[PDB]
């Protein structure tokens, strides 16, 4: 199709027209006294936010030079928000800061890749002593504080997921989702439990609680189809004549086998539970080697050259209760050595440093959360819907954050570890003039959190930013009281690493666009 | 798409001049002076209601950023409606009093958070001051009252379901459904009753009235599906034996047995009639579980290890009556010990408290019912189809309110328990000073539904306000005819529970829509 | 449908308005000093590009005999790029040259055959004196200077191709891919590896590292479909008392085999991997033949006249370490005399001489490579997206400059070397003075690189080119420094073959654009 062609200063300003657009939108939330957002939904009624990348996704221009630049800028929350999950704010408003620093640059005659190059080199130089500021981020007061920190100041978000991180421990897992009522609550599940309930009503042997509980069973783990009766007569005379219960977990039960085991199970002979494998296909076959070394079985398989009839008591595992209802069957104090149990970690572990996307991730800590960790659910409460998602969408944000401070530490918040950096940096020199120019334009630029956080508190960003420049240290601005102090007393505490992929994705992004000359887009 | 971009104040405006239209739209019903809406159908005649969410739902305006406002206050109706049944022209009048009050303060240069957390603060005290004020509502004058007034004073409604419920119990089931003639009618059925009528006009032995009667009859309950009558046999032959009739409730019988069973009823050999079973899958299940302890028969199932040809008289249950019609099976009396039935009450009272759906709650509700209580149908009575659906609606209206009422008691009508609310609240404080500002917001704004109550009926909202406010206890004012007097005295009595929830639904939306900044949506 | 159709001053003026357009947005890209240009996509980001072709390829134009112009004249990028794979700007700046300069010739009253003749003649000597100019480039010194060069100016990419062209030798591939990191990496396999990995988890003799490893093992190729295990029975009892382990390569194993094989490995009987045969249809037969002559064994094919129950040791292939994981089989150190891996090299590169399409030839250079050399792989590190395509862009202009360089030689860079040729060809004449007006117009063109390069940094072309004109041999303008000096000691290195690739191109459509009278399009 026809195209239409813009060269120069008119390339740029439609440009950074563009950025300043998506840049206003997002920057309205950041900080302790940001503001929501509220975006129109075609299907349903409009979800209200304070988060940066949500609010950026959303923004689409009418003009198409100005929406190209709109489109540049809004990799660098995207980018964010899939390497930290916080920070996509802070990122945007370095990136608006840097382009236009360095077009002011550009427009006064500099070459802009001697430019781009110094903002590199500034860029290294304050990920270094970004490195070398951070400190340790251990105890659970301080997770707390960066939970409360990233919920909004909200102090029961950063208590719960502090209780939970510390009930499930380090290799554990945390989600997040919807509540009933009106209070968030936590549920920790210790052990090995699978979203598979029995497969017939009839094994329920307490109808009080409408659950099927086994005290020290046998567990038989098939990898096949079992649909005649005749592969299970010997395991079921051998554990007859042994007098405790057995627990079946199968792929699938054909009906007559269900027949004979509830008639077998209300007579007296044997007491017999059935459930269904969890998973399909690969990955039923991991969870059910997962369940063998827990509970010290083996899995009858085909594949591996045995058949169900020549079944013993030595191939049955063994638990000391398990407890099945309509939906969840839960296997407690599995009989496993240690050894078979931290090799089987260690390999997923190994397995986990060789996958790609993260939702394989996610599986494979999921099982090693159940083979060694334990699984906690966050339940949000709410009054009405759109409530419901803004505080689920803080809860997530915390629950990120506490993760990262706790694998890099935190630094200074409130734009104070990047303004220390940037003080640190104040000796460092390029090759030419244009290159100091891009060092200078990075070290301007890494102020620019702070004076926003502080504009969007009603007071004046460079006073403000005189006086914690004054300082040193941990000194710096409390945007909620309007006081200074040291950040690390009053608990204001940002993950280091947050701040770093920030500023590294910003550049990144920025650089890139400093050195635009033509713009090339369909005619309107 | 391409997007348009609001900032501020002009996005504050937009979104209030769409609340305005909503709730002005909505207002116009409240009270017992207010007045009908005609909403238009796209298919068929329009439809005249004084339901506050009927006429929130219908709302949608052509400015997309009034239409942004409209929808989020749409919300607030639909979860009251949701939640109580009642009370959504409430909720919508004091949300739209918080966002008012909540944007002036705003734009007078308050912090919205802080006043978000204010208003917060001052509901949670005002939920717990209206439970301290609540009072029992158990006899049946308070019941009928309660109808009365949500029934738009309508004192037939209120008798009729206090007769209702005082007929039917505690665990029983009350619907409304359309009538035929001019006059609402009550018919309450106890016992078990199915819709299912005999698979043969044939079995009828009493012609007058159309209908098969069989006194002190077995109860053959088969969870299968009978084609040959080879597998009935025995059981027919014992039956024969004993000499008095037999009901068979089945999945579905053949046209063989059919015969057979025809042939063998008027020759005298045996007197037999035959039902299908209600319901589908696991839910008929449960229910001919249910006629087997009520009955104290068993059912004859092929999943449970049993054969249809091995029965004998202990597995059929029986009764005192069965009267069966085209439509419609009703056993009378059966023969049950007391402790199955309260077993069963139970595990189905713990399902119930297990359910997330409304359907099943329902469902559930009824087999409680059938088990233990009694089933009641109001019939309205209409001259036409409009005065049909607006009557259907009120007696709705006044069975939600009811059972509300029964479950958490009764405060004074007419807006005045949120005001003596609110006079109690007067020494709450926050924080810093723009928390004391929400608390203040939400405090005047607990006084709009009886201002508007009053001018619907062509008063002085200030003057009527002032007087009420100047009282104590539950003096007020009544609407309908002018007077100031004991609110409880005339019977003009609130739920608890609905003004409770119009209140904390209102609250959790204004909150929010107070702290807005920036608006997203399509361009035009 | 209808035309409209343009004749002589008209169409030239159109058509040379087009020309300019696409022009003057690809030549602002030229050079150390040159910028990006931004390429609207309809489906995601804009690309950022300093690419000639890619420019080149998106620019369509609203008037028709503009776009007609533009279309003609973006064949030379589009033959540049297919024949060398850099220098497409440095084409695109000459073709524009001659155009303008020929279309003068034209207005003044020139026969333009004759100039398309004399530009012919000019172009021809032109490549004459380039190929008698050129020096060889075999250091790896050179080979990094022109590396570098080629990637706008970095030293990295040029270091880490040069060690991949010298760890790789004379006959490997090399290729680029995307990374993970931040970081360059170089991977670089010796031997033979193919995607293919084990078709049994259950194969794995070392769980530590989740790999098959075979020492001396025994290999079966097979070009069939093993389904029932009698047809492997003779030679696994043979192996077995041999005591080696073996590997087996077939088209497909079914599964009964599988369970036998998975069964005899873990019991100590024999040490059985099995892997599927690499490529689909001849490609795969041809590499079954290449796995053969490398490992000296022989491959069991129907169409041949062998069958796999015949089979001895001798027909088994041999190797030194076999390593299979998840993805790919590699076997090392393969046994097989160096007579039949040459013929069988000089045979494929026999078929590399006789193939048309480009597909071909990279898959046999890939099966040369696999036999002789190695396999290189560059991924590449950034931080973005668009910073991960710009740099591949980049890098693979590197790696197609330096495979040119080592083919052909190189010469001055920075627009030197054609500014000399057209000194040494100031006496050439033609037939009459029309061709001498169009070697003229040749020679004068050829200036027009070093004048872009120059107007790019933002000096002043004329004086530049009269400096570098008053000078000879290697002396030449640094455009990154701004200095003179000689070309070759600074390391301003181009490739001989991309700059004879470009005048030839750029003259071949120049000269036919030059001699148009009469345009015919559609209709707006
Ligand atoms: N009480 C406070 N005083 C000063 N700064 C604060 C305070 N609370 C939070 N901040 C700062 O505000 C920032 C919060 O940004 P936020 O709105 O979460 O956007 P994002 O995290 O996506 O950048 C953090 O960098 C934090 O350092
Ligand atoms: N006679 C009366 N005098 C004063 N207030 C009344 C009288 N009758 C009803 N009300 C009040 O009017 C309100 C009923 O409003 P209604 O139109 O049913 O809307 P909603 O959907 O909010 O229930 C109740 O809060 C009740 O207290
Ligand atoms: N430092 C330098 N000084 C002068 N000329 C240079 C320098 N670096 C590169 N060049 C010249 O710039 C040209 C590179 O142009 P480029 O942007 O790669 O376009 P093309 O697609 O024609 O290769 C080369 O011909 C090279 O001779
Ligand atoms: F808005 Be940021 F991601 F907290
Ligand atoms: F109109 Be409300 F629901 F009584
Ligand atoms: F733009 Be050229 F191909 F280096
Ligand atoms: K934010
Ligand atoms: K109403
Ligand atoms: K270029
Ligand atoms: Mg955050
Ligand atoms: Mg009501
Ligand atoms: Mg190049």
């Amino acid at each position: 199709a026809a195209k239409d062609v813009k060269f120069g200063n008119d390339a740029r300003v439609k440009m950074l027209r563009g950025v300043n657009v998506l840049a206003d939108a997002v920057k309205v939330t950041l900080g302790p006294k940001g503001r929501n957002v509220v975006l129109d939904k075609s299907f349903g009624a409009p979800t209200i936010t304070k988060d940066g990348v949500s609010v950026a996704r959303e923004i689409e221009l009418e003009d198409k030079f100005e929406n190209m630049g709109a489109q540049m800028v809004k990799e660098v929350a995207s980018k964010a928000n899939d390497a930290a999950g916080d920070g996509t704010t802070t990122a945007t408003v370095l990136a608006q800061a840097i382009i236009t620093e360095g077009l002011k640059a550009v427009a006064a005659g500099m070459n802009p890749m001697d430019l781009k190059r110094g903002i590199d080199k500034a860029v290294t130089a304050a990920v270094e002593e970004l490195k070398a500021l951070s400190v340790p981020c251990s105890d659970s007061k301080a997770i707390a504080q960066v939970g409360t920190i990233s919920a909004n100041s909200d102090e029961t978000v950063g208590k719960l997921i502090a209780e939970a991180m510390d009930k499930v421990g380090k290799e554990g897992v945390i989600t997040v989702e919807d509540g009933t009522g009106l209070q968030d609550e936590l549920d920790v599940v210790e052990g090995m439990q699978f979203d598979r309930g029995y497969l017939s009503p009839y094994f329920i042997n307490k109808p009080e609680t409408g659950a099927v509980e086994l005290e020290s069973p046998f567990i038989l783990l098939a990898d096949k189809k079992i649909s005649n009766i005749r592969e299970m007569l010997p395991v079921l005379e051998a554990v007859a004549k042994a007098g405790k219960p057995l627990l079946i977990i199968a792929e699938d039960v054909e009906g007559e086998a269900l027949a004979t085991l509830v008639v077998n199970t209300m007579r007296g002979i044997v007491k017999v539970a059935a459930v269904k494998a969890p998973g399909f296909g690969d990955r039923r076959k991991a969870m059910l080697q997962d369940i063998a070394t827990l509970t010290g079985g083996t899995v009858i398989s085909e594949e591996i050259g045995m058949e169900l009839e020549k079944a013993t008591l030595e191939d049955l595992g063994q638990a000391k209760r398990v407890v099945i209802n309509k939906d969840t069957t839960t296997i407690i104090d599995g009989v496993g050595e240690e050894a078979a149990i931290q090799g089987r970690v260690a390999q997923i572990r190994q397995q986990i440093e060789e996958a790609t996307s993260d939702y394989d991730r996610e599986k494979l800590q999921e099982r090693v959360a159940k083979l060694a960790g334990g699984v906690a659910v966050i339940k949000v409460g709410a009054a009405t819907e759109v409530e419901m998602k803004e505080k689920k969408a803080r809860v997530e944000d915390a629950l990120h954050a506490t993760r990262a401070a706790v694998e890099e530490g935190v630094v200074a918040g409130g734009g104070v570890a990047l303004i220390r950096v940037a003080s640190k940096l104040a000796d460092l020199r390029g090759q030419n003039e244009d290159q100091n120019v891009g060092i200078k334009v990075a070290l301007r630029a890494m102020e620019a959190p702070l004076r926003q956080i502080v504009l969007n508190c009603g007071e004046e960003p460079s006073v403000v930013a005189n006086t914690v420049k004054g300082g040193d240290g941990n000194y710096g601005y409390n945007a909620a009281t309007e006081e200074y102090g040291n950040m690390i007393d009053m608990g204001i505490l940002d993950p280091t690493k947050v701040t770093r992929s920030a500023l590294q994705y910003a550049a990144s992004v920025a650089g890139l666009m400093i050195t635009t000359e033509c713009m090339v887009t369909d005619l309107p």
